């Protein structure tokens, strides 16, 4: 019979028309896809906690000894001719400084000096006593008070070159000292900077009942007892207290331990609703009050939150605060956790359950803005998505009802190489197809036949099988296609006009006969497109910007 | 008759042909969708005004007294023994300073003691009069002048103990004062500081012509006439002043009210072109010069903004300069309005018609770019939106096209439910089906009837009306249906196979008569689906930068 | 014949059969679109280089001169009456301080004074000299050395007025300055500020041998070959060195050019992998490592790197490792090249080629997201166009096929505007509509014909040419439409139903005739469309969020 190359592409004559059974198909008349599930999101009591930056406060206590002289008398009666060095020196624990503890008088005629021991004094005694008392200051925390204020004798009369006159001074003040987060130096109010540690002799080392230092004393008491009212004795605790003697002076400070006193961490807010979402390796907790979000990671890094022993007491009370505010409609669902951003900042994560009716913090706002933006985008393409689904099985139906008139149509629809079929029983049978040789081809210039009344209604062909000696009769089709069966009749019609596509040539017929070979392109083409005229994403620069230039900062000063 | 249940899926064999006429529908031939008229947005001139931080500046002038002496006399002649106190007193009032304010001459030998009055000079007379002189320096804004400038006379002889040489110096020294936002204190260039208000005596309380304050004067003079200029004496008018005694010298300066010499706002940018779009509950100005984005309150808080009357007689210039140069191509078209936004920024708004040819500001970055994306987002689901009515319009009318052949398959396409449907003149009228005893069921092995060349297109089924004892023949159609009318007929072809569905189960027939049953997805199914692989948007995490490091930040240190 | 206005809508009544040929269309079979190829990107390794802000450090000598006495011996033996002035002086070149610098010696009793030169010292020669020894102190960087420590004699015995004991002292201070950018003044760690450049006399100008300042000397000394070895002597270069002669001290430092000792560029970050996409204007950078992404202008602004010529001996360094380390599957590609950001920072780009087998950062975090954003959003949008046109191709050929039935029905769905169209062999013929007199319309109330069981299947109608005298029969088709050939007929059925349409009224036929006229939307309209229920994309305002508030800013202090 006729054998040989299959056809692959419009381009070749072919005919096929084999009663051989090929491979079956059936309509998948049964089609649909699901809507997917909404996932449900945790939420809770969500908690920040910023690192506190306020220094430690505390109040001190200093004491000091002045001593001061005075000589005018230049030729007959001068006045302010000369002063006197008026070195100040630290007050003596010759009496511990136990007068000046009770804040009722203290032992005037300090004797001291680096060369040998003298007292200086206003011509008294070496230890007389002086009692105590408060100046009024224009200070609302400097409660100064004074011994002998008054300046030297300073006699004035007629003496050769000058006077002696001198008198001494003790000195207390109370003032208030800060420190830093490290704690190992602070500077007290009055301006004196002090290289020791607030924090020793309690749970502290660095300081023993020996005074011995670097240039200082660092001497602690045992039950110090100090009155600390100058206005009106009273009868306090004896509270542990330490001293420091310097060069020229004495503070002294109630002591303490590091812990239970000051620990940093500040909470910062408090949002009663959150939402966690989980992701490849990290968590985002949502805060939509201030439009941002938190990033941790999913191993709770703070296993030992028991060291921040503070907040274990307050912590609690907001919890149970929020919690009380919220239950009714929540109530809460697991263990309490704490997590550690990459910011620094930490979070405290207590996750609640619905009941049933029956300055660098940019990151995290665009972070939200990111989220935000995602899921929304998402959310339009899942809809695109089912949207596009329910119109592919609509149109698959609509091919199946069309595939009843001829399936060979509808089978070279989908498949791009043509290809033949027929119904067999309710099942479609497809078979290949085989070319001829494309040389050995004649068309009749005529399509008119014998008789009257009956002429083609395509024109008539003839070619070779191919590789083979032999001519048939066909009649063309479409798509350069050949039917065995030359049925195609019509009645004659006057003026009878016709047209014929062959690859890129056309055949014309003005009547029952005619070969005006034209261009195929010739006629022209109609168009069933519905454009979509998408436009895309424009990309911009940003710029950074400045509010205030360094000129106006540089004026700022101080 | 027949009756029972009605079907609702293609799981049990049905026939249903009855006359009754159910429900009628038409086509809607006429379908269409309108496009969005474009929402126009309103524009003009634009100006932000941050809050300024430049400190006030003005120039006081001080006065002081200088009192020193030298007592180098050791010995038989020594020098630079010792010195003297060397303190410096205010510069009494004696005469008013009017002397000094002449810039001429002063009074010397100045009087003055905490004890009693003694007068300190070279050995002179107590009022006499030296004139003052200009002293140049290493400064292009302090104009020192000086007085008695050179050491005390020092003799330096033979004396016993010590000389008494001393003098006596007056000082005017011109400085330059600044002062914070709240104008409560203010620092002088050279480096006193004192506690009161630089803007006091003019408008203003804390202030009156009896001297008294906490530890100063504050005395305010009607009309000083102050020469101000010891170069060359002129004559100016005689301006307002005030005088503050301290411990040690007397500052002044002119006398200026807090209003209508320094406010708190400063003009920052201009964007001669902006967008407002209105919102919910706020506005949004555009300024694409710096790709940013100011929200403020729907309500213009700025309703008082004539308090700020600095800027009543500038804001009107800029604008003015901007409209006259926007005429070309724009009017105004309202009032003009002023806000406040959340940052602190005051904004001012003009809408402008086009004329008929006929350091925190990261979050208005990051709201532009959300502006941004939002809007071009929208656009693209707007033009989808479009596109996708204009295809289902199209997909309306070929369905309509298509149902002109059988309706019964176009309404069962349409409705899930399978139906019964026919055309009634022009109007479609669709009637409900009927099952029948499922177990009741007998399908004839052969197909091949009587005669010969006629045979039975579809095999011949028997069954009984549900509830019912009676028997009727009909012929199996598709997807489990049954035909009254057995008109299924074909010629005889030799080797003839036919295939036939029936649920899960199937029918070949190798010859007029067979019954190998078999599985029903023996048979492959093709697919009609174009896929569409979409892609989502992952999602990321950001992390907090840091340009320079805290040892950076320390090592700048001032 | 009949002429007239053509038709444009469905809403009059119209016939048209005209034989004339129209315009020649024929089905485009072949149809196809492409996909677009991706768009290779360049990689290299990328180096960015902030601005320094570390000071300048280096070491400086300080000299001193110091002159005390004391006269304590008041009435018979006093301690501590008074002090000298302690005036300190700079040390005289007298010996050009060689033996100073010989750090073994220097000569004591200086003398100088403003009045006269007068020698001061412990009663020793003029010229004597003293061994200088080190002192330790409080301190890891102040080598200070002292010649003379001890305080003066203080005889201390029975004298009238006071004692004349004095001495002097030598003192060598070594001590680290530092100095800004500009590098026009700096300040030592002792606390002396001095205004000069540190740079000078070496590449530099503001220096020369002869000595001249305004207040200062800034001496150069040639081969200076300071021993600079206290503790043990020892035999350095001569190194050069310059001294500036103040009103009390002397200071001393090596000298050392501008350049090739401190620039400000310093290495900030390297990025193995990086990503350059050009753009209309500018190019960017992608970091993914930071999330960052920064934007250079086309042109290399960096067009003269050379000038600093620091980095050119360590960016070779680090590009060599960087490369050495990615040679595994990379290969340089092109020439290094230099830009230079908007927001100051300076990169280094060089492309790499893969082998083949065989504070202000956050606008740089914003552009990374922006750009994110926009790939993901403009890949979406063309996955989603090319299988709209998938769809579409699909669609035109289900058209074509459907169009080999009726091409009318086919060409009025593509053409708003009615027409008529017969196929015309393989191509079909268009031509357009002829409306006729819409006052001129006559329906027959009976559809019954002459016979039994040939009753008319549509209604029969008469109507005029429109503008001419004459009257024919038709049938009435759909949407308005007469058909000249009356060949529609079917078989008499009992109780025969038929709704027609006509405009917005309708006809009943419950028999072979009735005319019981009712409205069009009397009967129910079925609806085939799948709603596309998009969401679009909510707009949120952002807000400004402090981490700390003023008062803890101001709590901070120093």
């Amino acid at each position: 019979e006729a054998s040989g190359p299959k056809s692959v592409d419009f381009y070749q004559f072919r005919v096929c028309s084999a009663s051989i059974t090929g491979e079956l198909f059936r309509f998948n008349l049964e089609q649909t896809c699901p809507d997917t599930k909404d996932k449900y999101h945790q939420e809770g009591i969500l908690l920040v906690y910023k690192k506190n930056i306020v220094p430690h406060i505390f109040k001190v206590r200093r004491y000091r000894k002045i001593a001061t002289s005075v000589t005018v008398y230049r030729g007959h009666r001068e006045s302010a001719i000369t002063n006197k060095y008026e070195l100040p020196r630290p007050v003596p624990l010759y009496e511990i400084s136990h007068m000046d503890s009770t804040y009722q008088c203290f032992s005037s005629m300090k004797v001291n000096v680096n060369g040998v021991e003298n007292t200086f004094t206003d011509r008294d005694d070496v230890n007389t006593t002086v009692f105590l008392q408060p100046v009024e200051g224009l200070t609302d925390n400097i409660q100064r008070y004074f011994s002998q204020p008054v300046i030297y004798a300073e006699p004035g009369r007629v003496e050769a070159t000058y006077r002696v006159r001198t008198t001494v001074n003790c000195e207390i003040v109370d003032m208030i000292a800060r420190s830093a987060e490290p704690y190992n130096y602070f500077v007290t109010s009055l301006g004196d900077t002090v290289e020791v540690s607030p924090f020793c002799y309690n749970e502290s080392s660095c300081s023993t009942t020996p005074s011995n230092k670097n240039g200082l004393s660092v001497q602690v008491v045992l039950n110090h007892t100090v009155v600390t009212y100058s206005d009106r004795g009273t009868s306090p605790t004896p509270q542990n207290r330490i001293f420091v003697e310097t060069g020229a002076y004495t503070l002294s400070w109630a002591s303490e331990s590091k812990t239970t006193a000051v620990c940093p961490l500040a909470l910062w807010k408090t949002f009663p609703r959150s939402i966690q979402t989980t992701h490849e390796d990290s968590f985002h907790f949502v805060a939509n009050e201030i439009t941002a979000t938190f990033t941790a990671p999913l191993t709770p890094v703070a296993n030992f939150t028991d060291t921040y022993s503070c907040l274990t007491s307050d912590i609690n009370t907001t919890l149970n605060a929020s919690k009380a505010k919220l239950a009714s409609t929540h109530v809460p669902n697991g263990t309490v956790q704490y997590f550690h951003t990459t910011g620094g900042l930490y979070l405290v994560w207590q996750p609640m359950s619905a009941i049933n009716l029956t300055d660098n913090l940019s990151y995290t706002q665009l972070q939200f803005a990111y989220d935000k933006l995602r899921d929304g985008i998402n959310q339009v393409l899942e809809e695109l998505s089912r949207a596009w689904c329910r119109e592919q099985v609509r149109d698959n139906l609509m091919w199946y009802e069309l595939s009843k008139i001829n399936p060979t149509s509808v089978m070279t629809a989908i498949y791009g190489r043509p290809v033949s079929a027929k119904f067999v029983g309710d099942a479609i049978s497809v078979t290949e197809c085989i070319n001829v040789d494309q040389s050995s081809v004649n068309i009749h210039k005529s399509l008119r036949t014998n008789s009257k009344d009956v002429c083609y209604a395509r024109p008539l062909v003839t070619f070779k099988f191919l590789n083979s000696s032999n001519l048939f009769t066909g009649q063309l089709g479409a798509r350069n296609e050949i039917i065995l069966t030359n049925n195609q009749v019509e009645t004659c019609k006057d003026t009878c006009e016709h047209y014929f596509i062959t690859r890129n040539e056309t055949l014309v017929y003005k009547d029952y006969a005619y070969l005006r070979t034209i261009n195929t392109t010739d006629i022209s083409t109609l168009n069933t497109f519905i454009a979509l005229n998408l436009s895309f994403i424009q990309n911009i620069d940003f710029k950074a910007i400045e509010l205030y230039s360094s000129a106006e900062k540089r004026l700022a000063s101080s």
